[PDB]
């Protein structure tokens, strides 16, 4: 489409990420104000949740329980609240510096973009012994995103490249994007398209499966975007970091 809506999110400051459900509800890290907010499907206004002592939360990502795991950033931890509950817990990673996103799977196993460390981290679920993965040379990673096959892809924001590992795999691949800088965020979907918020040229690109073709979403206004999430229908949600807002653009 060519029709962008700006989400009723409030109040917003430098929002650094975005994560939606299968039902449609959108959960955003308003990392300016230490905060996670929602807004549950079929609803006009926000939900803060009860998360409490975060710093300069960069990622959010949520389950199909509804629990919702936040990259607390700027407190070298990873917490996360279920369905319901109103205490948080911290998971057990370990040495983490400034971490910039989070995505987790069905069985419950969480991917971290350590930035500070410049490596990707996990956990099993059930695990005390966080797994390094064998990525390769990254630069202040910004973002990660799963499928369902375990396949993993993060923005090597430093330079400017996009690298994936399938589940066994422990050679990395770097993908065919072109003339990203910056790159912000990852999302895909099961048809394994990729998309990018290309942070430094303004942008989010998609790049097609098989064809390998790269296209540049027609959002308008952005500014300096930071996190991107999709749907299997190809709508696009974007943290509009530069404008404090969210917005999205449904397929085509």
């Amino acid at each position: 489409s060519n029709t962008q809506t700006v989400l009723p999110f409030t109040g917003l400051n430098t929002p650094s990420g975005v994560a939606v459900d299968s039902a449609g509800t959108v959960w955003v890290t308003d990392h300016g104000n230490n905060r996670v907010v929602k807004l549950a499907a079929g609803s006009n206004t926000q939900t803060v949740l009860p998360f409490t002592g975060l710093n300069t939360p960069s990622g959010v990502a949520v389950d199909s329980a509804g629990t919702v795991w936040v990259t607390d950033h700027g407190n070298n931890r990873v917490v996360k609240l279920a369905a319901g509950s109103n205490t948080q817990t911290v998971l057990p990673f370990t040495g983490l510096n400034t971490p910039s996103g989070v995505a987790v799977d069905s069985a419950g196993t969480v991917w971290v973009t350590d930035h500070g460390n410049n490596r990707v981290v996990k956990l099993a679920a059930g695990s005390n012994t966080q797994t390094v993965l064998p990525f390769t040379g990254l630069n202040t990673p910004s973002g990660v995103a799963v499928d369902s096959a375990g396949t993993v892809w993060v923005t090597d924001h430093g330079n400017n490249r996009v690298v994936k590992l399938a589940a066994g795999s422990n050679t990395q691949t770097v993908l065919p994007f072109t003339g990203l800088n910056t790159p912000s965020g990852v999302a895909v979907d099961s048809a394994g398209t990729v998309w990018v918020t290309d942070h430094g040229n303004n942008r989010v690109v998609k790049l097609a499966a098989g064809s390998n073709t790269q296209t540049v979403l027609p959002f308008t206004g952005l500014n300096t975007p930071s996190g991107v999430a999709v749907d299997s229908a190809g709508t696009v949600w974007v943290t509009d970091h530069g404008n404090n807002r969210v917005v999205k653009l449904a397929a085509g």
